[PDB]
Formats: structure tokens, C-alpha cells, sequence
């Protein structure tokens, strides 16, 4: 059965040292391994050292805290080993990657091996969003859109104290349209907000926010999302020209992007999704009466809108 | 087995990059290059293959080789390597590209992931292609253009004949990055020489090219800069690798590239380390002699604690 990995990131927040606190420490009933940066664990059980030098660390809450070198793989690998000698336990996996670490080159390393591919599988992408500093941190870094653009959930904390932020609202859609935001006013961010996302899955309703009429305001960030919409049907070959040159144009550019196409000829949805250079597709549910249509979505820095359009304009007969 | 060179080519996009590539790629130079870029540079493709990673590789009529790579760039590295030990291809040297928005530090990681790259390929350094008309407004808008700076061993600054007085610019690729000379390069084409033989990554003792000035107003204009540590007393060797160890942990996400020769409190030899991000290794070399012992450190990163850095180091006193 695959290990769920999720990532947790977002600019420095005291709420990501709550939420570590409590996997770390107070019994929830989850078999979790987690890879952060600091020390939050107060009750070490046990400890060894894999056979790439990986400290892992067992709780008494049963949990895992796992350190990491500048290669993952190790981390990924020596958790694997001491796994099936029965010396540790665990069914989801928590990385950080918070501040200015980038989501980008974690995602891949779940790709880059065919040993991780089958024993690890991406749940999704958690963005931790703090109301009162998010515009600053995110006009002075671009790894703090970055983080909010890969993210297939969003977590917007401390709203209580930050008073009006619907702009905020607004400019995480402008970034990424495809996480939906939740929003706690009161309480703290529930554990459980992290786990099934289904982020890292084929879906056909690829736009959650749906786009509003802001043209003076929707050119202000450097990380945005491209909402495509087609009413038409597109031939196969054609679609698929389009797409190829488009990943290659925007490969340094894109951060992740889906799709539902309305494919000329065929009765079933194609579905797709990749994350950077990393891109994949799949048939699925057929239309029946459901009116056929087209919807995509492509979030990256600086994206040629304007020649991605036009390509796609230029798929009709 | 003479194990590859390998050379990253990094800096926002322009005439720079593509003149340089299409150079490479056409042009007779007399060098063994394989090159992998996003665009498609080259004209006269004599052969082709496909490797057992589904690796496009493409040799050209100058003798170069065109490849292609995927989100897993490990694929088309040993791919190269297969159809090298098979005689299907011949290089020495191998450049890659990483302009526009992308962070060298993936691509650096991923030559010491596995052995195999470890002793087939060896990183040269990092190339910085800067325009000197645009660099200013690129680096305040994008922290990864300063991030580019942060990670070259050499700085290729052109347009510097359009731009003209560009000296202001010479002073902020300073206060980023403290380690890398400063090439002008005339008017007209980047001569391919500038792009090899850096040693970069290799253990150095006089890490600190530019020495810094007193500059404190303009010294906060960039996110990403560098810290020069002196130290004219000696530390030690198991107090100061606590110091490291912590400092490495603390910035983690922080550092970009970091390098220093350390005066070992006992030791006659000269203490050299180097490193990239969260990857650090260190050993010793050239004896001092009669050189006077000294410790010089440079430390390259963004909103790094300067003040907490500098104050561990000076903790380290008798
Ligand atoms: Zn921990
Ligand atoms: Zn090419
Ligand atoms: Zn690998
Ligand atoms: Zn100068
Ligand atoms: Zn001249």
C-alpha cells in the first residue's frame, strides 16, 4: 500500500510550529513520518541512522521525526529499508518546506525513481497562508506566490487580526484558481486539512474560483494563473502539437497545470495534469448529456497568455 | 576515464544566450560539447538516436551534440553516458541550460545524487550572463536574478557598450556575490572561453576575489548577498564544526553557495570547505609555512543573520 505524501509550505508563521507540535507530540491516531527543518518533539523513543546517514527518529506517539540532507532520495529510501525490517511504522509522510524552500524540486523527486513511484504516492500540496503579512511577503519574494501556486489547498490563517482581507482572497485566486482557500477565523487549523486533497489526481473540475472582470488589478502579480475555455472540439493530433510546444515555450516558466479536453470525435474526457516539466494524460468518464466543453487551467511566472490563447484559438475548424 | 566537464549556464534570457548557443552548436570552435537547452539552436543535424531513458540525442555536423531532457534531468545524464561507453557519441564537456527562471540549484544537486555522476561527471562551475541595461530592473523584480548571481563562479557582463557607465552595477554583483569575478565582455559576441575552466567547485584557499568595501546605504539594496568573515586567531576544530553544523541548519533554505579556509587551532595545514545549500564537505591542504595563518569565510545567501553569523564566529575566541 503507497505511503500518502504531503507537503507543507508557506512563508514563516507561528502556526506551522502549532501544527508540528501536535503531529509531533499529542496522540491524533495517525502513523505519520515527518521531515522538517526544527525540533518540536518532546518525547524521543528511539533513534537510528539509515544506511545513507538518515536520522530517524521515533516518537512516543507513535510518530516518526526524519531529518534530511540536500538529496531527499536518501531520506525517501532509508525510510523504505528501515520500513520493511519492521523497525519503524508509518502510513502518511509530512514534509516541510516552508520559508524559502521551493515545492518544485521536492514534487519531482516522488517522479524521479521507479522505486519511489510505486512505494510513495503525492497526496497534495498544503499552503499556509498568514492574512497579516501574506501581500508584504509576497510583493518582496516570489517564492511566496511560488508556494501559493503550487499548493492544492490553501490554509488562510490569523484573518481574525488582519480585519478586511477580501483583496487577499482575491489575489490567491489571481494566483492559483485551482486550490480552493479555507478560511479559520476561530479555532486552529484541524490536522486532518492536510490529508486527502486528491491534488496529485486527474479532475474534471479543474477551476475552483471562478475568474471575475479585474483588469487593472489582475496584472499586479508575477505568479498567475491562465484560464482557457473551449466550447469547440479540438482534433487529437492537433491538441497535442499545441500542448507539447506550449510545455517546452513555458518549461521554466509553469508551475502546474490541468485540464479537461473535449477531444473531436471522442466520447470520454480527456483528462491531464503536470507539474513543471513533468506532464501526463488520461481518458475518463464519458459525456452522456452533459454539454461538452473544454477547461484548463496553467499557473506559472510571467506567462505568454496572449500566444497560448491564440494557439488554442487556432485548433478550430 | 577523464571525468566530464560540466558547465551551467545561467542569467535572465536575451541575445546573450541565443547567439552563444547557436555558436556553440553551428559554428566550428574545436571543442567536444553536448549541450542541453530548452530551444532547438542547432541547424545541421547529422545523426540521431534515442536512449533506453527516452533520451532525444542528437549529433551535429560541427562535431557537438544536441540533447534533450525531462523533469528528471538524472535521464539524459546517463543516457549520455551509455551511448558515450557505446561509442555512439564523443564530448568532454557538457553545458547546460538554465536561463530565464530557473534555479540552479536542482541541476547543481543533481551531480552528487548518485556515485556514477560523482566520477563520470565533474562541475566545472556556474556561468552568470548579466545585461547591463536590464539588470538593475530584473534584480529588483525577480529574486531569482540575484539568485543566478549568487550561485556563478564567474559573471559575464555584457551590453556594457550600450549601457555605458555601469558601474554601479559592477558594485551590487559585488555585495551579491563576493566570490565570482566580473567579466566585461566587449562589444559583439560572448567568446566560448569565458564559459570554461572556472575550477568552481573545487577547494579553494583564496576564496574572496572582490574584497569588500565600506559601501553601508547601498549594502541593503539586494535580498541576496554575501558574508566575508575574517578571523586572525585560531578556533577549534570541534567548536567550530558545532558553530557550522548549527549555522548550516539555521539557513538551510537560506544558503546559496558558501566556501572558506579556516585556521585550525594545532593544525599546520590550511582547513578548506565549500558548499552548496544544504550539501557541505571539508578537508584539509597546503601547509602554512611561512604564510602568516589566517581564517577567510564567504557566506552567500538570502536575508541571512549576518549578526548572528558574525557573533558565533567571534565566539570562538580564548
Ligand atoms: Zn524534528
Ligand atoms: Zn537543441
Ligand atoms: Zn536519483
Ligand atoms: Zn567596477
Ligand atoms: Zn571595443
Amino acid at each position: 500500500n503507497p505511503i500518502a505524501v504531503t507537503l507543507l509550505t508557506g512563508f514563516l508563521g507561528a502556526g506551522k510550529t502549532t501544527l508540528l507540535r501536535h503531529i509531533l507530540n499529542e496522540q491524533h491516531g495517525y502513523k505519520i513520518a515527518v521531515i522538517e527543518n526544527e525540533f518540536g518533539e518532546v518525547s524521543v523513543d528511539d533513534q537510528l541512522i539509515g544506511d545513507r546517514a538518515t536520522q530517524i527518529k521515533t516518537l512516543t506517539n507513535g510518530c516518526i521525526c526524519c531529518s534530511r540532507s540536500n538529496e531527499l532520495e536518501d531520506a525517501l529510501l532509508d525510510l523504505l529499508d528501515n520500513l520493511d525490517k519492521g523497525n519503524i511504522q508509518f502510513d502518511r509522510l509530512v514534509i516541510e518546506c516552508t520559508g524559502m524552500a521551493d515545492p518544485g524540486p521536492i514534487i519531482q523527486t516522488f517522479f524521479s525513481h521507479e522505486v519511489l513511484c510505486q512505494r510513495y504516492l503525492l497526496d497534495g500540496v498544503i499552503a499556509l497562508v498568514d492574512a497579516v503579512h501574506a501581500d508584504e511577503q509576497m510583493n518582496q519574494f516570489t517564492i511566496a506566490q511560488s508556494q501559493v501556486g503550487y499548493a492544492d489547498r490553501i490554509l488562510l490563517t490569523k484573518t481574525d487580526v488582519a480585519g478586511e482581507a477580501e483583496k487577499l482572497h482575491e489575489r490567491l485566486a489571481r494566483i492559483n484558481a485551482r486550490a480552493p482557500v479555507y478560511t479559520v477565523t476561530h479555532g486552529d487549523i484541524d490536522l486532518g486539512l492536510l490529508f486527502n486533497t486528491n491534488g496529485f489526481m486527474l479532475e474534471e473540475n479543474v477551476v475552483s474560483t471562478k475568474p471575475r472582470f479585474h483588469f487593472i488589478a489582475d496584472k499586479q502579480n508575477d505568479i498567475s494563473s491562465i484560464v482557457v475555455e473551449l466550447d469547440y472540439p479540438v482534433d487529437i493530433s492537433e491538441v497535442s502539437r499545441v500542448m507539447e510546444n506550449l510545455l517546452l515555450e513555458s518549461a521554466d516558466k509553469l508551475l502546474r497545470y490541468k485540464g479537461m479536453l473535449w477531444i473531436d470525435g471522442e466520447p470520454n474526457r480527456l483528462l491531464f495534469q503536470g507539474v513543471q516539466r513533468l506532464y501526463s494524460a488520461d481518458w475518463d468518464r464519458p459525456w452522456g448529456d452533459e454539454k461538452p466543453h473544454s477547461t484548463m487551467v496553467f499557473i506559472g511566472i510571467q506567462l505568454p497568455e496572449e500566444e497560448i490563447r491564440a494557439a488554442f484559438a487556432g485548433l478550430r475548424k
